[PDB]
């Protein structure tokens, strides 16, 4: 029964062995690499992943020397594919590259003899901000919930407790909201949905047993779960097959994941393998940043914000703020907040959120926002 | 200006040859492909492009014989990428497949010895559906236009009257709405981007006259249009490199473009390449299907559907309607008419919408929804 004003939400999330995410992450360690040497690198890195073979295939500009079969195999290294017996091995994978300099035609109308803060937008397109503050975190339940999941697979896969466990799973979690004057409060879990790559020999009683009492109880709090909530554990029945060699992977596939889990809204843009001259990453970067920075001052309780470039101009072809009746002010006056604590100029945002720092790998697993501190998640002191 | 009450909105399209479009209709004409001889074809085909290359990577079962060196040569043939001058051919390109079965353990958890209308979900995930009466085709006029500007473009190229174009463009489109009780209603169009791949010897103000007189206003009616557009046309100043020579493209890189420009929602998933049994295609499908049913049935003028699966589990997870307060019914009610009307079953959405037949390819360029009166843009009659 849905009461009146009351609705569901569902989000999902995957986790570092997710054959998609396997490839944000390659892509992430391949500019962190990049950065690590050139901290001006110009990278459009794609990874493409199937049975035994991760491809680079893109674009980058860099006067780094990188070798690439060393961070490639780390980071599958690191994702926990190390065996055959997995269905993919970081040591024995095949490591092919298909990697060309940047487009001089885009350097030359982008960045090329161009002062840094007035660098044109890498691309054109368009880019959202969301928060939220059903969390502390500023960031949907559903979606934090849904990593939560995943990342407790990987822990008790990496501390042995759970030894049958393998590096790719999905999760998904469906919230029953309250709305509470356009901001929303999490009443109870409906659905969770949890999907995991298992060894041939445990069997779907134990694994169904442990992935409620080990990975549900130890992340979704008791007060959300009731005898109504409806769990689809390994609801496929068998996943030995997994990784790449069960699915392929490309970056980029997973952008509702890495954002807001559906909430919001999304411009269709990837964020890993690209430096911050791509304004698919650098503007909802910094649009996110924008985004908390209202709610954490008090300005909005839920609040969404689009921004558009075209490819070669540096400001934002537009700015709107959308506040969902939880803001006092009016959408002009948001507006006028924004353009004057806020330059989102991509040679601008580069210096506020510190985007030549190497820290993209630790991004392309768990979403992009709402953990660990990075800079966009830090709201900025509004003055009005 | 921004009068109170009124707001900005932006949405983008690319053309046939953006190189994740091409990926999208490749992958697509792999699927028809194999549907022309298996209408029961399990289907998962990523397709990678970049200089000289399309690598198809995927999951395959199916009876059908395939030339896979055929069907990509054709589909980019189609696209107009044909000599070394335009920076790809179909000629001469190289195609190469890394194409395996579908995963066994996916295959008996989704399909093996199941009724057809009892198949489950060939993933989990979460899809939406929306329409808006803003337009007789119940789209954004953000995307409509976008798109059409990218159509235009083709159009131009392939009758010879602007033979300096190529296949590659992306367009952007950004227009003034007046809020209406919910639903929404263009006032004007703020700024438009285009950018297009050309030769060598055309010049900039030989293209930027052109894109204004002959594409922007062959498309764009005049009355949205005022001194104060702002236009930015061929911003980058030079685009001679183009497609994948320029860019990487990869299947599933536009799923913005292909729904909505970014107005309602969108769960994540992409639709090339993918039969009936992947959900992230068929339930969006579906979820389209419902919202324009209930715009043009008179029950809503704005509409947001949420469904989500498991995998291996038939019937959604849930259901949820959003009608923007554009309904005199309540979302109870709402819902209770999709449930009456829809069961959005894959193994029954594959029977309302047709989905064994191979009209894919036809889908993946220009966006999904809103043309060309598909099986879920003819709404259902609605009976309550
Ligand atoms: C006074 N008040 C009214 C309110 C209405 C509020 N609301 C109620 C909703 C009810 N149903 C659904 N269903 C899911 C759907 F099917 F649409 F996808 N979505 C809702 C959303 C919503 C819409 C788009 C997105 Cl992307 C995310 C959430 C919403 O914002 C919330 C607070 C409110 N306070
Ligand atoms: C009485 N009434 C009130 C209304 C408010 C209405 N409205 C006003 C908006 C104002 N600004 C923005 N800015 C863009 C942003 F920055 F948010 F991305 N978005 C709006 C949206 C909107 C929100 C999410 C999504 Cl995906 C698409 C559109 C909207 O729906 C429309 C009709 C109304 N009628
Ligand atoms: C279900 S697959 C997509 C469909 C697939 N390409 C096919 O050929 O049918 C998407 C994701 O689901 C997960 N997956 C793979 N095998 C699975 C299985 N046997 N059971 C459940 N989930 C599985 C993995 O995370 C994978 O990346
Ligand atoms: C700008 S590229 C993305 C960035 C690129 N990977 C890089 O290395 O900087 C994205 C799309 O923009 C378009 N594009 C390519 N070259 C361009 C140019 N010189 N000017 C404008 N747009 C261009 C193509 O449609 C291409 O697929
Ligand atoms: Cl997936
Ligand atoms: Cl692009």
């Amino acid at each position: 029964f849905i009461e009146e004003g009351t609705f569901l939400f569902t989000s999902e999330s995957v986790g570092e062995g997710h054959p998609d995410k396997i490839c944000d992450q390659i892509s992430d360690a391949v500019l962190d690499a990049h950065l690590q040497q050139d901290p001006d690198a110009k990278v459009a890195c794609e990874t493409v992943a199937k049975t035994g073979m991760i491809l680079l295939a893109g674009e980058i500009t860099s006067r780094a020397a990188v070798d690439y079969q060393k961070v490639v195999r780390e980071a599958v290294k690191h994702i926990g594919y190390d065996d055959s017996s997995k269905g993919f091995d970081y040591k024995t994978c095949n490591v092919l590259v298909a990697l060309e300099q940047q487009s001089p035609d885009i350097a030359q109308g982008v960045h090329l003899d161009r002062n840094e803060e007035d660098i044109g937008a890498g691309d054109q397109g368009l880019m959202f901000g969301y928060a939220t503050d059903e969390t502390e975190e500023c960031m949907p339940l559903t979606i934090v919930l849904a990593h939560k999941l995943n990342a407790k697979l990987a822990e008790l896969r990496r501390n042995g407790t759970l030894p049958w466990l393998r590096p790719d799973s999905k999760t998904q979690v469906t919230v029953q909201y309250m709305q509470d004057r356009g901001a929303v409060l999490p009443i109870r879990v409906h659905t969770i949905v949890i999907s995991v790559q298992h060894d041939e020999e445990v069997c779907l009683d134990e694994m169904r047993d442990a992935l409620k009492e080990k990975v549900i109880k130890a992340v979704v709090p008791a007060k959300y779960l009731d005898e109504d909530t409806i769990y689809h554990l390994q609801p496929s029945g068998r996943f030995v097959i997994g990784g790449p060699q069960g699915d392929a992977g490309l970056t980029g596939r997973k952008i509702i994941v890495d954002t807001y889990g559906g909430w919001g809204a999304h411009g269709g843009g990837a964020f890993s393998g690209k430096d911050y001259t791509k304004v698919d990453r650098s503007a909802a970067y910094a649009a996110r940043w924008v985004a908390k920075s209202l709610v954490k001052g008090g300005l909005c309780r839920r609040v969404l914000v689009q921004v558009s470039y075209a490819i070669g101009v540096s400001h934002p072809l537009s700015i709107s703020i959308f506040h969902y009746g939880t803001s006092q002010k009016s959408e002009r006056e948001l507006l006028e907040i924004v353009k004057k604590n806020f330059d989102l100029r991509p040679g601008v945002i580069v210096r506020d959120l510190d985007l030549k720092k190497p820290i993209y790998q630790r991004t392309a697993a768990y979403g992009h926002f709402g953990r660990d501190s990075f800079p966009w998640e830090v709201p900025k002191k509004l003055k009005y």
